[PDB]
């Protein structure tokens, strides 16, 4: 709390053309990890295009952390099957939050992160001021799997009585 | 932190038929108070049916507190008029968070709170165990105003390092 910058709300929106790990479908869920914290979405049954629309909220004490993301196919009576992984840096978003831009029309773009051979972006990721909030939109190409993307949006939670940014 | 159970997420979903405090509309926002904490939603312009869909995140160190919700009309260059208020107890939700509900099927209704002459519920409020999460849905009829309801949902955020439930 003396350590707390704020909380990172990771809105896991949807999975797109995810890998088949049963016979003709999968039962996917997302897990994220940032340092010691691990959080998961619910399982969506028999859908390789799952609409999770679920928030995973992590505490942040460091500007330079990496979020790891993975998708699994839930099997009730066997080991869950792999559906791929990705990761992303929070530094750009946190740096943007620290630019202290006071509105700032709706839609202005503060930072753009380009897809690269090393990162997991399927398309450029924009940090934008939207509806009175700074957010980052992400489309993650999944690694170690034959197909699949996960769409997410980062939002920030400030807690009064904490270190802050 | 030594006292902190965790964080209560109050999602302020929407206002329904809120009072007109300008000429033909209002610019509503919600102020939520609990203990020493005071949080605010953004203003929605010229809409008496505002879709805030906004999360307000409160620290919980005392399970016995009341949450007060007050709606106001934003007037940029003048005073902000009251548009009614409601309150609710978080004790039932916290009580439920402390039960053994891992292993309950999704969709299990743990607690139902009925509207009464004393409380602000417009209809029965259910505390539901769903998709591995406990949620409370609330429809609050605003007091001290000619019309208006606010819809909200409680969810819980764990904080590693906290006292916990
Ligand atoms: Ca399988
Ligand atoms: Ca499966
Ligand atoms: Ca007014
Ligand atoms: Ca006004």
């Amino acid at each position: 709390m003396d350590d707390l910058l704020g909380l990172l709300r990771i809105r896991i929106k949807r999975g797109v053309n995810l890998a088949v790990r049963d016979i003709s479908s999968s039962d996917p869920y997302v897990v994220v990890k940032m340092g010691k914290q691990k959080l998961k979405t619910r399982v969506i049954n028999k859908d390789v295009n799952p609409e999770w629309n679920e928030d995973l909220t992590l505490s942040v004490t460091d500007s330079n952390l990496t979020v790891l993301l993975t998708v699994y196919d839930h099997d009730m009576f066997s080991k869950d099957d792999k559906m791929g992984d990705a990761e992303f840096e929070i530094k750009p978003y946190i740096e943007a939050l620290r630019m202290q831009l006071d509105g700032l029309p709706s839609g202005t773009i503060v930072t753009t992160v380009k897809p690269s051979r090393r990162n997991c972006l399927a398309e450029e990721s924009r940090v934008t001021w939207v509806d009175g909030k700074l957010v980052q939109d992400l489309v993650l190409r999944l690694r170690h799997v034959e197909c699949g993307e996960v769409e997410a949006q980062l939002q920030w939670i400030d807690l009064p009585g904490s270190k802050g940014l």
